C-alpha cells in the first residue's frame, strides 16, 4: 500500500536527472555562445551520469521488486563494467575540468584557441577509454553464482562479483579503487586549486557592476575642477598615483624623479599631481617637500574607499602605474572602466591590456621617458580625449567580464566537486570494508543505513550536477528554461 508510494520518489528523482543531464548535453551541442573546452567537459560528464543514471534504474527497482538476478550474465557482467565506466569518466572530467580552470586563469595562454576544441574531445576521449579499461576487470569479475538466504531457505540466480576462496584479490583492488578513483585525482584537483585560490587573490575587487561612472554625478570636466578646488588648485590636466611607497615594485620613485625633471619646464604649469599612497617615510617626504614647493602638486598618505579612488578616477585625466613588476594590472583596469587614460611601464599584466589606443606605454625605470609621457599626454589632452576614453573603457569591461566569468567557472567546477566528495567517500568506504569482509555476513542494521544512504547519495550527484549547474550560471539558467 504506502510500498507502491516508496518507488515513486525515485522516478521523480530519475527523470529529473535524465531530463536535466539530457537537456544540458543538448544546449552544448545546439548553442553555439555555449561551446568552450569547460563545457564540453562538463557535457562528457552528464554522459557519464546518465549511463549510471541507466544502468541503475533497473538494479535498484530489482532489488526492490525480487530478491533475484533478472538479467542474466550478460547483466551481471555489463552493468559492473559500464557502471564503473561512469566512475572514472565522473571524477577524472572532474580533474580535466580543475586544470581547464588553472590554465583559464594561472597561465593564460589561448594564442591559438583553435585546437583547443580539439584537444578537449581527445582527453575527453581518452579519459572514456581509459575509464573503460579500468572497468573491463569487473566484467571478469562478476558472474551468476547461486545464493542461498537465510532469511529464506530458498536458493535464487545471484550475480557475485565476490570470490569465496580468494582473498587476497578484493584487498588490493578495494585500496586501488579509493585511491586511483577518489585520492589521486582529489589531491591533483587541490594543487591546483592552490594556485588558483592564489591568483583569484590579485584580481579580488574587479566587479564592473561597481567601476562604472553610473554612480558618479554631473561631468566629468565639472568633477575635476572640485576635486582640484577642495585642494587649492586651478584646473589643469590631472595626473593620479594610486600605490604604496616601495622603491623596487611600484614607481613612486620615478615619479618623484619625473616631476623634479618636469618641475623645470613651462609646462609644468599646465599640470597636476595626485600622489595617493602610503609607505616608506623618506619617499612619503619626497612627495611633501614637492608639494610645499609646488602649487601643482597633492599627496594623499590616508587610506581610502574604492568609492572615493572610484571618484577620482572619472575626475582624474590621467593614472600613472609606473610599476617595475605588475603582474595583473588592477589599477589600470579599474581606472580605464571610469575613463582614466593609463600612463604605464610595459611590464607583465599592464603591457597585454594596454593597447595604443587605450593609453601610454613606457620602459620602466627612465623617469625620463615617464616624463616625456606626461608631457605627450599633456598634448594630447588640448585635443578631445573622450574617444580614446570610451575605448578604454570598453578595452577593460572586456577583460573584467572574462576575469568575472572565468572566477564563476572556478566555482562551479569546485561546487561539482564537493558534491561528489561528500556524495562518495561513502562508497568508497563501504566497499573497501566489503573487500576484507565480504565472507563473513553482516546483518547489523547500521552496515544497511550505511550502505542504503551511501547508493542514494550517488545517485543523488548524478541528477543535482545539472541542476547545481542551473543555480550557479544565469546564461544556462536562462536556455534552460526555454528548453521546458
Ligand atoms: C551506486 O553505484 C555504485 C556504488 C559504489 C561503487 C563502488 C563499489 N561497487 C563495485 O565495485 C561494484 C560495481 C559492485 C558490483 C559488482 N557486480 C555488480 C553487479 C551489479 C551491480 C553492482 C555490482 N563492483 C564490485 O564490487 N566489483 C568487485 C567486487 C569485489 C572485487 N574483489 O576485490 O573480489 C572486485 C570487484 C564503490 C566506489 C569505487 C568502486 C565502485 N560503484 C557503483
Amino acid at each position: 500500500g504506502i510500498l507502491y508510494v516508496i518507488p515513486a520518489v525515485y522516478g521523480v528523482i530519475i527523470l529529473i536527472g535524465l531530463i536535466g543531464n539530457i537537456t544540458l548535453i543538448k544546449i552544448f551541442c545546439t548553442v553555439k555562445s555555449m561551446r568552450n573546452v569547460p563545457n564540453l567537459f562538463i557535457s562528457s560528464l552528464a554522459l557519464g551520469d546518465l549511463l549510471l543514471l541507466i544502468t541503475c534504474a533497473p538494479v535498484d527497482a530489482s532489488r526492490y521488486l525480487a530478491d533475484r538476478w533478472l538479467f542474466g550474465r550478460i547483466g551481471c557482467k555489463l552493468i559492473p563494467f559500464i557502471q564503473l565506466t561512469s566512475v572514472g569518466v565522473k571524477v577524472f572530467t572532474l580533474t580535466a575540468l580543475s586544470a581547464d580552470r588553472y590554465k583559464a586563469i594561472v597561465r593564460p595562454m589561448d594564442i591559438q584557441a583553435s585546437h583547443a576544441l580539439m584537444k578537449a574531445c581527445l582527453k575527453a576521449a581518452f579519459i572514456w577509454i581509459i575509464s573503460m579499461l579500468l572497468a573491463i576487470p569487473e566484467a571478469v569479475f562478476s558472474d551468476l553464482h547461486p545464493f542461498h538466504e537465510e532469511s529464506t531457505n530458498q536458493t535464487f540466480i545471484s550475480c557475485a562479483p565476490y570470490p569465496h576462496s580468494n582473498e587476497l584479490h578484493p584487498k588490493i583492488h578495494s585500496m586501488a579503487s579509493f585511491l586511483v578513483f577518489y585520492v589521486i585525482p582529489l589531491s591533483i584537483i587541490s594543487v591546483y586549486y592552490y594556485f588558483i585560490a592564489k591568483n583569484l587573490i590579485q584580481s579580488a575587487g574587479i566587479d564592473c557592476s561597481f567601476w562604472n561612472e553610473s554612480y558618479l554625478t554631473g561631468s566629468r570636466d565639472e568633477r575635476k575642477k572640485s576635486l582640484l578646488s577642495k585642494f587649492g588648485m586651478d584646473e589643469g590636466v590631472t595626473f593620479m598615483f594610486i600605490g604604496r611607497f616601495d622603491r623596487g615594485q611600484k614607481g613612486v620613485d620615478v615619479l618623484l624623479k619625473a616631476i623634479e625633471i618636469l618641475s623645470s619646464k613651462k609646462e609644468f604649469q599646465e599640470m597636476r599631481f595626485i600622489i595617493i599612497g602610503k609607505g616608506d617615510p623618506e619617499l612619503e617626504g619626497w612627495a611633501r617637500s614637492l608639494e610645499e614647493k609646488h602649487g601643482n602638486v597633492k599627496v594623499i598618505t590616508e587610506m581610502l574607499s574604492r568609492e572615493f579612488v572610484r571618484e577620482l578616477y572619472g575626475s582624474v585625466d590621467f593614472v600613472i602605474i609606473p610599476s617595475y613588476f605588475e603582474p595583473f594590472g588592477l589599477v589600470a583596469l579599474e581606472a580605464m572602466c571610469l575613463g582614466a587614460i593609463p600612463i604605464a611601464s610595459a611590464v607583465g599584466g599592464l603591457r597585454d591590456i594596454i593597447t595604443n589606443e587605450t593609453g601610454i606605454l613606457v620602459k620602466a625605470g627612465d623617469p625620463g621617458e615617464l616624463a616625456n609621457a606626461i608631457l605627450k599626454a599633456l598634448e594630447l589632452s588640448r585635443s578631445d580625449l573622450s574617444k580614446f576614453r570610451e575605448n578604454c573603457k570598453k578595452r577593460a569591461m572586456s577583460f573584467s567580464k572574462q576575469i568575472e566569468s572565468e572566477k564563476r567557472l572556478a566555482k562551479t567546477v569546485l561546487v561539482f566537486v564537493g558534491l561528489f566528495a561528500f556524495c562518495w567517500l561513502p562508497n568508497h568506504v563501504i566497499y573497501l570494508y566489503r573487500s576484507y569482509h565480504y565472507s563473513e555476513v553482516d546483518t547489523s542494521m547500521l552496515h544497511f543505513v550505511t550502505s542504503i544512504c551511501a547508493r542514494l547519495l550517488a545517485f543523488t550527484n548524478s541528477c543535482v550536477n545539472p541542476f547545481a549547474l542551473y543555480l550557479l550560471s544565469k546564461s544556462f539558467r536562462k536556455q534552460f528554461n526555454t528548453q521546458l
